[PDB]
C-alpha cells in the first residue's frame, strides 16, 4: 500500500503559508499534513529523550542523567501493557519539573505551533474569534492543557506498536522519523511516511466534535503504529508530539448550525471512554490527573 | 455491577417487572430479558464448548459442534485477544451449524426484534420509516449475526477488545463474570442472571437516536482477561445480534423527525474493526 498524498505548508510571519496546490481546504479535509520545522530548532534534546528515558539513570555520563531514569517517575511515565510502546505524557508544569530545560524549550516551540494551526483552522472554518477562548477550554491561547509525550517502541514485544486512536485534543504536532504510522483512511490503513525537516499535524477528538455540526467538519484521523521489527543497525521507533487539548475540568463544545456554541458533554469523561476503549489498562487516570 | 431493568416475554409485547421501564432500560443501554421458559440453551452452550477443538477425537453426536477451526469464513482465530470466535449471517448458520443450534438462534433473534420494535415505538420513530432506517432488520431482513465466543485462558491477553456492538439490538447469553461496562468512565461489571438474556443496543441504534430527545446509547463494553483453570470451565458466550446490511447506509432522525442517510455501512464497519480489532480479518461482520 502506498502512502498518503499529503498537503505540506510552511510557517512564514506566524502565518501559515502552504506550498502544495490543495491548501488548508485540502488538509483540513484530509485531516492531517506535513508542517515544515522551523530552520532554527534543535530537535536533539526531543530525540536525546526519546532513545534515553527509558534507560536506567546509571551506569551513564552525568550529562545524559536527566534524560534518563523515567521509568521511576510514576505521574508521567507509563509502561503499556498490551502495546510494544511505554511512553512519558507531561504537561506543563509536570515539564518544567522533570523534564531538561532544552527539552522544554523544544516543546515551547512545537506547541507555538500546534496553536498557529488551531488558529489559522478556526479562522478558516468561519469561526467568530470572540468564542475560541470558550471553546477551546483556554487552549487557542497557551492555556488549557498541552500535552507532551515521547514513545519509545519496544521490539522485544511481539504485539501492536501503538494502539489505534484519535488524539483528544484539538491539534497534535507529532515528530516521527521512522515508517510505521498509518491511518484508517475509507476503511483501509494506509501508511504516513516520515517526511525530513516536517512534523506531521492532525486533528484531535476535540476539534472533530466541535466541527461535526458544520457544513466542512475537520475529522480526527483515526491511526495506529504496526508491530515494530528490528532492523540490524537501525534504532528502536521512537516519536514526540504536542498537543493543545481542553482541559479535563471542563466541558467540550460543539458549533451548532446556526454558528452557536454549545457546551455538550464533560471533558474527563470523555477521555475516561477513550482510556477505556483505547488503552483499557491500569493507567486509568492517563492524560487526566 | 450495574443495577439494570428486567423485562420478561408476554404475547410478543416486552413488559418490566421493574418500575423504571422501558424509559431507563433505553437510557442504560442495557437490560436483562428473561429467557422464554420452552428454550433449549444447551445446544448454544454445546457449541460455545465444541466449535473450537479439532473434529476428531470424540463422539460421531457431537461432531457436527466440532473442527470450525478449518472455516476461514464464519470462525475468526483473534491475534491480541483471548477470544476466537464463530460469527455467522443467516446463511452461513443454515449452511455451517447444526439444526438444533439453529433453531436456538431463530428463538433468540426474535427477541431481538421484538426488542428493537418496542424501542422504535417507544422513541416515537414512525412506522412507516421502519424498514428504511433499520436497512431491512426491524422485521428479520438486513443481516442477523450470530457469535460463539470461547476464551482461551492460556492466552495472557485482554479476553475481548473493548467496542460498542455495530447494529441495533444485541441479545447476549453469558453464565460467568467477566462482562464489563463502562459506566460514567469506569468499567463496571455486568453479572450473569440466571434464567436472563442480556440486552443492549449497538452503534446503528446510537447513531440513529444521537439527536432525538432520548438518545439511546450503545454500551461500551470488554470482557476481563479471564484467569486460567483450577475448576470452572473455559469462559463462552453466545449472542445473536439484529445490524444493518454491509450494502447499505446508516440513518439518523434529524431534529424534525425525518430519516437522513448520514453513512456507508460497510465504511462505517471497516472504521470499527480497524480500532477494535486491527487484525488481518478485515473483512470480519462484512463479507
Ligand atoms: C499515544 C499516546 C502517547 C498519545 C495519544 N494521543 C492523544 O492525543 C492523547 C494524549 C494527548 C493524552 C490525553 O488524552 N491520548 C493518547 O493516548
Ligand atoms: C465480539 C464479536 C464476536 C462481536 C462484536 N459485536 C458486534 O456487534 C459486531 C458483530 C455483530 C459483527 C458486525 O460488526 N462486531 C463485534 O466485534
Ligand atoms: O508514534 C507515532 O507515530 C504515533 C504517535 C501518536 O500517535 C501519539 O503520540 O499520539
Ligand atoms: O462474551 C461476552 O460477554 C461479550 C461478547 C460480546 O461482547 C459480543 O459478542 O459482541
Ligand atoms: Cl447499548
Ligand atoms: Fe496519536
Ligand atoms: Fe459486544
Amino acid at each position: 500500500t502506498k502512502e498518503m498524498t499529503l498537503q505540506r505548508a510552511r510557517t512564514a510571519s506566524g502565518e501559515l503559508v502552504f506550498e502544495t496546490g490543495g491548501g488548508l481546504s485540502q488538509a483540513l479535509q484530509d485531516g492531517c499534513f506535513y508542517l515544515a520545522i522551523p530552520e532554527d530548532i534543535d530537535l536533539e534534546p526531543g530525540k536525546l529523550l526519546c532513545r534515553q528515558f527509558y534507560r536506567p539513570a546509571h551506569p551513564g555520563s552525568p550529562e545524559l542523567r536527566p534524560y534518563r531514569g523515567f521509568r521511576r517517575n510514576d505521574g508521567i511515565y507509563f509502561d503499556r501493557e498490551y502495546y510494544q510502546t511505554e511512553h512519558i505524557l507531561a504537561d506543563g508544569p509536570a515539564r518544567e519539573k522533570y523534564l531538561p530545560p532544552d527539552v522544554v524549550a523544544l516543546c515551547e516551540r512545537m506547541t507555538s505551533l500546534a496553536l498557529l494551526v488551531l488558529t489559522s483552522t478556526l479562522t478558516g472554518l468561519g469561526i467568530d474569534e470572540a468564542v475560541w477562548e470558550k471553546v477551546t477550554g483556554g487552549a487557542v491561547g497557551g492555556g488549557g492543557t498541552q500535552w507532551f509525550a515521547a514513545s519509545h517502541y519496544r521490539p522485544e514485544r511481539h504485539q501492536l506498536g501503538c494502539a489505534p486512536h484519535k488524539d483528544t485534543g484539538f491539534v497534535t504536532v507529532l515528530y516521527i522519523e521512522q515508517d510505521g504510522l498509518e491511518s484508517s483512511v475509507g476503511g483501509e490503513w494506509i501508511p504516513i511516511a516520515p517526511l525530513p525537516g516536517y512534523f506531521l499535524v492532525n486533528f484531535g477528538g476535540a476539534t472533530e466534535l466541535l466541527t461535526a455540526r458544520m457544513g466542512r467538519p475537520v475529522q480526527a484521523i483515526l491511526h495506529r503504529v504496526r508491530s515494530c521489527v528490528t532492523e540490524p543497525a537501525r534504532e528502536d521507533r521512537f516519536s514526540f508530539a504536542v498537543f493543545a487539548n481542553p482541559p479535563a475540568t471542563g466541558d467540550l463544545y460543539q458549533m451548532s448550525e446556526s454558528g452557536e456554541p454549545v457546551a455538550v458533554r464533560g471533558v474527563e469523561e470523555f477521555l475516561r471512554d477513550f482510556n477505556n476503549e483505547t488503552w483499557s489498562d491500569r493507567h486509568t487516570d492517563f492524560g487526566i490527573t
